[PDB]
């Protein structure tokens, strides 16, 4: 992985020593980035939504990951699900069970930094994975997305700034994650994302990363070109405000 200080350095270390699993795939890929597309010509507004019980941007919530998913599956695009151990207190087993419980697209939320991670990924039933350029060399970076292709994945690439987008291009990204938080310093800017997202082709599926708190939000950055909205928090805490979202 790319030169690394603080939290991130420790996490990537992590990742690197993650036991593999041995699972085999019941479901077939279902894309993420395709049922955006989808929801695009449907003109339903196409919300990602996440399972993490812990953030360094939140509070802890302890609820039923069962009834969470079932209920998202009615209105979410697609479902991220964090099975980072230390900081998020995730799981794989969790993954396993919204998984084989759903049949909406699923996002394994975790720090790939090696092949056997999306190994799990996908023998545990998830659809995608993300690529974070901050993290990985170029050389990694495209390793693991060819790695992941291979398996009929499209990864989303996590990008953060100019250079990290430049970099997704580069390496030939379909499908983009625009943060607005600053991952070290923890810092939320919108008007940096607004511009990386200014930056992107039009034919990339495009995703904003939760600055995203109203519909208005998501309709000036649909005017932009967004194509999904990845919304964490809120939506841990308070599930039945995606429809709001999704509706008037």
């Amino acid at each position: 992985p790319r030169y690394l200080k603080g939290w991130l350095e420790d996490v990537v270390q992590l990742s690197l020593r993650r036991p593999s699993v041995r699972a085999s795939r019941q479901r077939p890929i279902i894309s993420l980035n395709e049922r955006i597309l989808e929801f695009n010509k449907r003109n339903i507004t196409a919300i990602i939504a996440t399972y993490m019980r812990k953030s360094p941007w939140g509070l802890d919530v302890e609820r039923d990951p069962i009834e969470y998913a079932k209920f998202m599956e009615r209105y979410a695009v697609g479902l991220s699900i964090c099975t980072e151990e230390k900081y998020a207190n995730g799981s794989y087993e969790t993954l396993r069970k919204i998984a084989s419980s759903v049949s909406i697209p699923i996002l394994m939320a975790d720090f790939i930094v090696k092949e056997s991670q999306i190994d799990d990924a996908y023998n545990l039933g998830a659809d995608t994975v993300p690529l974070i350029v901050k993290i990985l060399t170029e050389r990694e970076l495209e390793s693991l997305l060819e790695y992941a292709r291979s398996y009929g994945m499209e990864p989303i690439i996590k990008i953060n700034d100019e250079n990290d987008l430049d970099i997704a291009l580069r390496i030939g990204a379909r499908f983009i994650g625009i943060c607005s938080r600053d991952w070290e310093t923890l810092e939320i800017n919108k008007e940096n994302q607004r511009k990386l997202i200014s930056m992107i082709p039009s034919n990339v599926v495009k995703v904003a990363s939760t600055g995203i708190s109203e519909r208005n939000e998501i309709e000036e950055l649909r005017k932009l070109g967004v194509n999904a909205f990845s919304i964490i928090s809120s939506l841990m805490r308070n599930p039945e405000k995606i429809k709001e979202l999704i509706e008037g």
